[PDB]
């Protein structure tokens, strides 16, 4: 978890050892060097980096210990400005659509964190609304299946999102359910209007219980998120996004992305994704990993 983003961290507790007021200039350069190395951002290991300088030379920060510390709440106010828990309220069903890019992960987060609530007594449907494909609806199918799920799929190929999202949504209230969660498409094609369909579909739920979705979960790749900003940002402008799951950041040694892409999207991230087994999902907590990268 970030094992290889903690070990390149771990050169900055070795500078800061032998750090004095002379050698000031030497180790923040050479902080900044690890912190690029890791995922950091240009823009934010500048403040971070500027933010120590600043506070070496009022003598707030008389000793290597004391800069570490400075640094990991300096990256922790930049994660924590927000809440990362999932807020599904009482109302019941709680909604939650899975919504991003294809490729990113958005239907195996989907399976792992139903697997999640179903650990928690939690009733939860699924909700098959990536209509591109048969084989997504059976890659769903396959995820209920081996989480105690039962599954709404749609009924004839050429059905809308939003059309398998209300008959999921009010299934859910019928039954008894606690969450629905709703499998949305990610065309890359994007002349498919994925943002008009995503619109549909919260309309859709919201009709059936009003407040949903209560939670619009953004799934981008974690390595290559710092790239897609602006899609990442389309989504959070036209579509609402409540929380962020960065996925494959197994062992990533580019933890910085996840201070980078909070910084610059203004999003939590509720989860990581840190490999393709069920339970391969885990909870953000920023104090947590702020710990995790920096031990
Ligand atoms: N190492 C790692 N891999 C992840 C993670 N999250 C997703 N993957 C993988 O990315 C691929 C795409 O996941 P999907 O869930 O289908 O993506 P999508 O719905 O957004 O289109 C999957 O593997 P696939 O090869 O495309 O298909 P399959 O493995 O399910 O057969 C899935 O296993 C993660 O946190 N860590
Ligand atoms: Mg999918």
């Amino acid at each position: 978890g970030f094992s290889k983003t903690r070990e390149n961290l771990a050169v900055i507790d070795e500078l800061l050892l032998f750090w004095n007021l002379a050698e000031t200039d030497r180790v923040l350069d050479e902080l900044e060097e690890a912190l690029l190395v890791s995922d950091f951002g240009p823009k934010i290991t500048v403040r971070i980096v500027e933010r120590l300088r600043e506070d070496i030379m009022s003598g707030k920060l008389k000793s290597g210990s004391e800069i570490k510390d400075a640094l990991k709440e300096s990256v922790l106010e930049m994660l924590a400005k927000s809440k990362t828990e999932l807020q599904l309220g009482f109302r019941k069903p709680a909604v939650i659509m899975i919504v991003g890019v294809n490729g990113g992960g958005k239907t195996t987060s989907l399976g792992k964190l139903a697997h999640r609530l179903k650990n928690e007594g939690t009733k939860v449907l699924m909700a098959a609304g990536d209509t591109f494909r048969a084989a997504a609806s059976d890659q769903l199918e396959i995820w209920a299946e081996r989480t105690g799920c039962e599954i709404v799929v749609a009924e004839g190929d050429k059905a809308k999102a939003a059309t398998v999202l209300s008959k999921a949504v009010k299934r859910g209230k019928e039954e008894g359910y606690d969450v629905v969660l709703c499998d949305t498409s990610g065309r890359l094609h994007t002349n498919y209007s994925l943002m008009e369909e995503l619109i549909a579909c919260k309309k859709a739920v919201g009709k059936i219980v009003s407040g949903a979705p209560n939670e619009i979960l953004l799934v981008l790749d974690g390595n290559t998120g710092l790239n897609m900003l602006p899609q990442a940002r389309e989504f959070n402008e036209v579509v609402g996004i409540t929380g962020l799951i960065l996925t494959k950041l197994d062992g990533s040694a580019r933890g910085g992305c996840v201070v980078s892409v909070v910084e610059e999207l203004g999003i939590p991230v509720k989860f990581i994704g840190v490999g393709e087994a069920v339970e391969d999902l885990q909870p953000f907590d920023p104090e947590a990993f702020v710990n995790a990268i920096f031990s």
